[PDB]
């Protein structure tokens, strides 16, 4: 069902050489030398490799690592780490007899861009915090909740290793780790970037236009309500904390009854939308979609960004910033 | 028209080198020295290498092969020619006087992603069986058919080398060998991996899934039918003898009335098919199609087979072979 | 489940009746007489009177075989069944304590043709086997699949007289034997008649036709790729041992792509086509379909014949045919 | 490519025995024995047996006729000749080598419904008439056409039997004769009875009923102008004569442009109709389709029959036709 807690026994006496010191990179540099681990760390020679090496791990080179531990935590993109892995890791793969080999999230993985040896030790450990507030709830010794998996194994006590990292990175114990597979995690986390996010842009997007354009508000009138208020995140405390259908208590019963009997009428209409982008997932569509346009060179990103920020609404938006006394983008 | 047999003249005072020994390396390589030529033979040290030292041919690397021979037998895939023809032959391509080359299907040229000198001959020698029963053919004398045409020449002596390679190859005399071009085979070959090969595996794959999951027939119980027997493989004797249509009188008449008045209901439903793909070819989508996904590194190659087999039907079927006695993968 | 041997008790002290000896006569004809039972056999005087007690079988009329046994294995067609079981076997069965009745497939009783008495120990067994091969399967000892059931008994062991009879005819052991009910057997020996065979043979006459008709293919050209070759035996005798599809391995990726790809586009464009006909079996149309057709002639089966082979393939593949020296129509 | 004539050789020294005596039967039955050629006939005992022995034919049974010929001109329905042809004949087809089978229509031939033996000469003879105006056609000589070809033959010289009978029955010379097969002819004899004549029909059956019950005209006068009147059967004479698209010259200039321009409008109409009904023979339905109504009893054949007799139309044409002194049906 689900974990709580784990032995920690393995990584005493096998050495572990970290990749990477980004977001990631320094959450869970802090936590497993704080948990009993002696442990070098991988970046290429850049800023960054200056810094860490004031946390005291002896940095070195990325080949310098792998070459002397039995572990690497990648700890780095999801986008570049393919053109690591066969300058680098794949002619330091084959030349090793164990290894242990753990990502964060695997959209590279399971879309079946990178096929490691039988040699090796798979497995996933995926923090679920978007990386800063989480050193608010180490220093209180809190849990947190990770998913995990394996896509090859040739050992069997592979999940040990993963579950000394799932306590090795102190998400446990406190809260929980669960047991899965690597398909059900780079799914969701695309399916959030795909179906339930970009809907709620383009209703804020299309409400204002709607309402200026047809309407007849103005427009630095409707934006203080829709989102450049707080409560469209301060009411997600609420939904983190006292849940999401207990939410609707603390609006009146006005926008209860306006609010369920819609939720429920337009359901249908995103459940449809939802079986789209997931079977064009499952199948690694966008893995083809995306993993061409970096070999076209970032064509259409460039514009839609270059449509948003010059947009109708970001220019009256900026106005607003402008004028609310905050910060203005160049 | 339809040949079958010419003169063997031109090829005498010329050497055959060859490129590639697979699985129609084996095929060629031994006809042409038994039927009387010299040859020297191109391939990359690996596994390979060692069966073709086995056999007698004075091997050297590519460069030097095509240095000495004025004809090559690129036997070799379809999909890292255009890694090849561009490190290694086309410099030596410009620094050869003339040439003349060899395919066994146009996938790469017909779609245009071959542009070889004015100064070359080009054909193609196309063999239609798997590779293997060949020799159960080929000392029997009974040979087997073949296609050719032409794309560029600059000679005016040129089909006398197909048709001197046709003899090289040993798929004639007995046999055939069919005038044509490069666009008529490479439609072809992929028209049977579009419209008629897949929608056999759908119908077996929703026949199955449609007796379990709605009409309640136990999964042990239908494969033995459908195709884990010897109904299916061994009716492709009969059509390839016997013929297609006469096949049908081995299966009594309730089978025949069943299966021809639904051949032409479902007729019109499947032409509406083979229009797109077909048209899907002729322009060249489907090259354009795999020649991005080999550039992002099989990504959906990869779901697809973690997909299938490990769907419901081999699953099951899976067990049946632990249980028949035969093998079963380490997979 | 698959039930793979069982004892042989309950045919010892009675004579094996059997009717007719055609292609599946011999098949089981053989065997029991090999592994030890007494037999008589029942076919009506035709030129398969020479081969049968050619044999050695001694041979009466049906009427004069039937009051003999208490068990019959009805090894003659499924449409013409109806004719012979209400002008002779009707009023034998009748005349009988016990009995017990056995067919090859169903089209006649699951679909409601047949309903015989309630002191009739009703059965199915089903080779799976074209006929010809059992040989080539039987003097290995090597077993081979068979369907089974019952539909209606009224003496507490219809089961063992199925499984008696399935050590009677070679097929078990070293093979195996499913429990099943009628109605799950004719289901598929007709759907393969309906929706996966003749669909092969739409699209092997649309693109043969598609190719010369709109193309430009010569006819000579095609066929030799698509069909006239033995390449049909090297792809499904895979499909026999190396399995559906690990098959593909045997061909290049380039093929790969272009098949599985579409096998899931054109996926629910043939599982609709299942359905329909499915459906049109379940309800039993398909035998009344088939049983006025009977009752005219054949007039349709007749055209149809007169198209296939007048058709415009034929037309050109015959003349292949007359010039690989293979066999044409004598 | 057309026959006018051939050699009248073979028929000599043999005896056409006759099957039927109906409609067609004295079709061609006065002509074959007013040509020189010896004959018996035959048709079973019903009160059209002694009429043709009243006209000289020296009458047998059926079976007895079979075995005196090695014709058999097969002038019957085209529903009851199963019947016949398992009972009698197929006992008695064997008891020839070389044995010849004529038809006027082959509804059972080429539907599959019938299978000689591959020793019996096969052919078709159709004539196109109804039957009582030939022997106006053939006092005068002049000629008319008839349709050919063959379905199974053992005898090299299965076509100038055929080409006989084409002299036996008199249609040729004078006329013509067309070279064909047995699917091109019952297809033709059907797609008329399906497609061009029930349209024909309907309009009419709508034209009427949308002018009383909508725009209001009364019922006596419509159907003096619709098809009471024999204008339309001679409507019918001026296309056999002076040709389908020249008739209408004869009609003026408004009633022109009010037809052609129509006829190209709904054309499309009814080429999508034909389509479907063809292919609906082509395939052997319609032969299935009638098969069935056959051995149930005719049930829809009787209802039909039971509305347009008793439909609105008949009803006030009744009437009429009470009213110009004929007869009353
Ligand atoms: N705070 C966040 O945004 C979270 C990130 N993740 C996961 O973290 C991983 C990477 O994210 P972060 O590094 O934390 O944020 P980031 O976007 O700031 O990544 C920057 C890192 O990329 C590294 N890098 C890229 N290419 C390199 C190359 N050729 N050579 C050496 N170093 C190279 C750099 O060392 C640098 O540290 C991803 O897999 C993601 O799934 C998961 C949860 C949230
Ligand atoms: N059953 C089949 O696969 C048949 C093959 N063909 C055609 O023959 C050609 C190739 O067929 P095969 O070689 O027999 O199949 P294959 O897949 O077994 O090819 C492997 C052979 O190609 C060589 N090779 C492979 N990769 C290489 C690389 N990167 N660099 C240098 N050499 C490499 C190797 O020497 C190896 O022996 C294709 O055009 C194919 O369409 C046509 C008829 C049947
Ligand atoms: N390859 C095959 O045909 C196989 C046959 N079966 C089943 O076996 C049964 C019949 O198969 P077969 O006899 O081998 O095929 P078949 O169509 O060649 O039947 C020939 C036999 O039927 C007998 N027979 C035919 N007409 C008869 C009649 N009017 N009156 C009396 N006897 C007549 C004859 O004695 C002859 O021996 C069916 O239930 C069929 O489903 C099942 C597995 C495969
Ligand atoms: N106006 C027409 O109906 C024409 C007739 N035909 C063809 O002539 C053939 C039959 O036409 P007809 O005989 O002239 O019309 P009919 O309907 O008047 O036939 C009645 C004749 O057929 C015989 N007969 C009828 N029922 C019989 C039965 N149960 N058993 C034995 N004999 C029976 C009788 O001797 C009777 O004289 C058909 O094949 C038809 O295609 C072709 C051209 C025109
Ligand atoms: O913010 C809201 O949702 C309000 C409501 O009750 O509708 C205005 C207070
Ligand atoms: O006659 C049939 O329907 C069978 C077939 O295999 O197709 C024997 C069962
Ligand atoms: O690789 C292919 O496409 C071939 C096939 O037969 O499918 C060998 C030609
Ligand atoms: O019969 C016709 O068609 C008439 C016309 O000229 O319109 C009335 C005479
Ligand atoms: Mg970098
Ligand atoms: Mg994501
Ligand atoms: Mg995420
Ligand atoms: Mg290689
Ligand atoms: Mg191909
Ligand atoms: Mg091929
Ligand atoms: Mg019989
Ligand atoms: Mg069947
Ligand atoms: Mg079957
Ligand atoms: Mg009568
Ligand atoms: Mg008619
Ligand atoms: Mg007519």
């Amino acid at each position: 069902k689900t974990v709580l807690d784990a032995n920690l026994d393995p990584l005493k006496g096998k050495t572990i050489g970290v990749i990477g010191y980004g977001n990631q990179g320094r959450v869970q540099a802090t936590i497993m030398r704080e948990n009993g681990l002696n442990v070098i760390v991988g970046n290429v020679k850049d800023k960054y490799y200056e810094l860490a090496k004031k946390e005291g791990f002896e940095v070195y080179e990325i080949d310098e690592a792998v070459r002397r531990s039995d572990v690497a935590l990648l700890l780095i993109p999801d986008e570049v780490m393919k053109e690591v892995y066969e300058k680098k890791i794949a002619p330091v793969l084959q030349g090793k007899k164990e290894f242990v080999l753990d990502f964060a999230s695997g959209y590279n993985v399971a879309f079946g861009l990178i096929r490691p040896p039988k040699s090796v030790d798979t497995i996933m450990v995926a923090p679920r915090m978007v990386g800063e507030g989480i050193m608010d709830l180490h220093k209180q010794g809190k849990g947190y909740p990770v998913l995990l998996g394996v896509k090859q194994d040739a050992s069997g006590k592979a999940w040990d290793y993963a579950k000394a990292i799932a306590k090795g990175i102190g998400a446990i114990p406190g809260g929980i780790a669960v047991i899965s597979s690597f398909e059900e995690e780079a799914l969701l986390d695309l399916m959030s970037e795909h179906t339930w996010v970009p809907i709620l842009f383009g209703a804020i997007k299309a409400c204002y236009d709607i309402a200026v354009k047809e309407y007849g508000v103005s427009p630095e009138a409707a934006l203080l309500e829709f989102y450049a208020s707080g409560e469209l995140a301060e009411i997600a405390r609420l939904i983190a904390e006292e849940g999401i259908f207990n939410q609707m208590v603390h609006h009146s019963t006005t926008s209860q009854y306006g609010t369920l009997t819609r939720m429920f009428k337009y359901y249908d209409v995103v459940r449809r939308i939802v079986e789209n982008e997931a079977k064009y997932i499952w199948d690694g569509s966008f893995a083809k979609e995306w993993s061409l346009e970096q070999q076209a060179g970032y064509p259409v990103f460039y514009r839609l960004w270059e449509l948003a920020t010059q947009s109708e609404m970001a220019k009256a938006e900026k106005e607003l910033y402008k004028l609310l006394g905050r910060k203005v983008k160049n």
